[PDB]
C-alpha cells in the first residue's frame, strides 16, 4: 500500500547530535572501526517509543543500512521487545557509535570522556519526554554504559526506571565452537531472558499490541526471530535488506584486508 | 561549523513520494535493477533549489550513497554548476529511480504509465516552490524527459524555463576503449558544454557565490572535478565516500553473481 521508513534525523535535538559527532579524538582509530563513520540509532524519535534498548556496537549490516541491530542480534532483540506487545515503539541507541575492532575493544575505553559524555546526550534525548517505560541492556558494557548515565546529573531522575541487565544476543555464538555447547549457553540465554521478560511485563503498560507472554524455549524458535519493520529503515532500501537471510560481510586475505572492504551480497530469490 | 548531512525526506509533500513509489509494476525487473532500492534525489528541497539537474539513472556509488550522482558522472556535474556559481543550491533528479541493467538504455520502457508519471510528481514538487532558475539534462533520456514533462497539464507552465540538454557527463567513457579516442572525444562534449553555460549563465542571477564564468578548455582541468559537498550525504557518511577516489564496484565470476554483489573498499589513507 504504502511503505513505511524513518525520516531519520529532522528534528532537534537529534539534528545538533548527527551534525555534531565525536571522531578520533574519542574513539581510538585502531580499537575503534571509525572509518565507517557512526551508526546513531534504531527505532522511533518522535516520542511513541515505549522500550529503550541499548546495545553494543554496530556490525557490517549496520554499516550499510545505516541503522543499529539490522543483523542477527538485532532480529533476536525483535522477538524478544514482540513478547512484549511491542512491534514498533522502541529505541535501540548503540553504547559505542563505531563498532570495536576485536575483542580488544571498547572495554579498553569503556570509560573514555567523549564516549560517554556523547552517549549520555542521546540518552537524555530519547528519554527526556519521559514516555520510555522500560529499559534493557544487550551485555556487560551496555549495563555500565546505562550505570554510567545515571550516576550523572541528568540520569539520577531514572533511577527508578524498568532497567533491565541482559546477555548479548550473540554470546551463544561467540562463546563457543561446537555447536552444542553453543546451544547449551542458547539454552541459559534463553532462561536469563525469560527472567527479564519476567520483570518487564508488568511495567510496559503500554504495548503496541496486547500479548500475554510466552517465554522462550530451549532454542530460538524462528516466531522469535522478527524482520527488522521497514518503518526503521532509510527511504528507498530493500526488503532484503531487512530480512531473515545475511548479504553483508567483511573479505580480505589478511586483517588489513578485511577492515577496509565489505561486501554487499543479494539473497537468491530477489532477481528472477 | 562541524560536517553536515541531508535530513532526508521528512517534510512533505516528499515524505508521501518516498512511501509511495513505483516497483516491478512499472520498471521491468529484467532491464532495470529493481533490487536495491530506489535512489530519489541529490541536493535541497527546502526552496533553495536553483537548478534541476536531470540525470539518467544511478550506478554502484548512488546505491550506498542513496544519492543520484555521487560518482564520476556527479563529480563532473559537480564542477559545472561550480562554473554557474551555485555549490550547494541545486536539485538533482534523476530520469529512473533504478538503475539500467545492460547497455540498451532503459529505452524500451522510456514511455511507460508508471515510470513517467513519478518524475513527474517529483518535478511538480522540486519545481512548485518555483525558484529554479535553470534547467541541464544529462544524455538523450533525460532529454526526452523533460520534453515529456512539458506536454503534460502541470508541465505547461515550464516551457518558457531557461533549459539546456547537454550530454552526458560519461558519454567519452562509455563509447570507445582507447584512451585515444577517448582523448578524441575530449572537446566534443566541452565546447557543447561550453555553449550551454554560455547559454545560462545569464539567467542564473541568484548564485551561492559571485562567479567569473570560464569556459571548459580542451580538457578537465582538476579544480573542475568537485567533490560532493556534505550536506548532501545522509547522517554518518564519512568524508572517503564523497572523495575523488573511486571505492564502490560490482564483482561476480558470471553475470549473475555480478548483479548480486557489491565490492566496496575504503580507499588507501583512511585507517593509520
Ligand atoms: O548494533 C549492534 C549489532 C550487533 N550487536 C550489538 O550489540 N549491537
Ligand atoms: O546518478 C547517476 C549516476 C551516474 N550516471 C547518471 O546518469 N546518474
Amino acid at each position: 500500500m504504502l511503505t513505511e521508513f524513518d525520516a531519520g534525523y529532522g528534528e532537534q535535538p537529534f539534528r545538533d547530535l548527527c551534525a555534531n559527532y565525536p571522531g578520533a579524538e574519542a574513539y581510538d582509530p585502531h580499537d575503534f572501526r571509525i572509518e565507517w563513520g557512526p551508526i546513531f540509532h534504531r527505532g522511533r524519535l518522535d516520542g511513541s517509543a515505549r522500550v529503550l534498548i541499548v546495545g553494543q556496537d554496530p556490525a557490517q549490516h549496520e554499516t550499510i543500512v545505516r541503522r543499529i541491530l539490522v543483523g542477527t542480534a538485532g532480529r533476536r532483540t525483535q522477538g524478544f521487545l514482540a513478547k512484549l506487545g511491542i512491534v514498533q515503539s522502541y529505541v535501540m541507541v548503540n553504547t559505542f557509535l563505531y563498532s570495536v575492532y576485536g575483542q580488544s575493544g571498547g572495554s579498553k575505553h569503556k570509560n573514555e570522556p567523549g564516549i560517554v559524555d556523547y552517549r549520555n546526550k542521546w540518552f537524555k534525548a530519547v528519554l527526556g519526554p519521559g514516555n520510555i517505560e522500560a529499559v534493557v541492556s544487550l551485555g556487560g558494557l551496555a549495563d555500565e554504559a546505562w550505570k554510567a548515565w545515571l550516576k550523572s546529573s541528568d540520569g539520577a531522575a531514572y533511577k527508578t526506571l524498568a532497567y533491565q541487565h541482559i546477555t548479548h544476543p550473540t554470546w551463544p555464538e561467540s562463546s563457543a565452537h561446537d555447536s552444542a555447547t553453543q546451544a547449551a549457553n542458547t539454552k541459559i540465554m534463553l532462561a536469563k531472558w525469560n527472567a527479564a521478560l519476567a520483570a518487564l511485563a508488568p511495567e510496559v503498560k503500554h504495548p503496541d499490541v496486547p500479548t500475554t507472554l510466552v517465554p522462550y524455549g530451549d532454542a530460538f524458535k524462528p516466531s522469535e526471530l522478527v524482520d527488522i519493520i521497514a518503518k526503521d529503515l532509510p527511504a528507498g532500501l530493500p526488503a532484503w535488506m531487512r530480512g531473515d537471510t545475511p548479504w553483508a560481510v567483511r573479505q580480505g586475505v589478511d586483517a588489513a584486508a578485511k577492515r577496509r572492504t565489505i561486501m554487499i551480497t543479494i539473497p537468491d530469490g530477489v532477481i528472477p
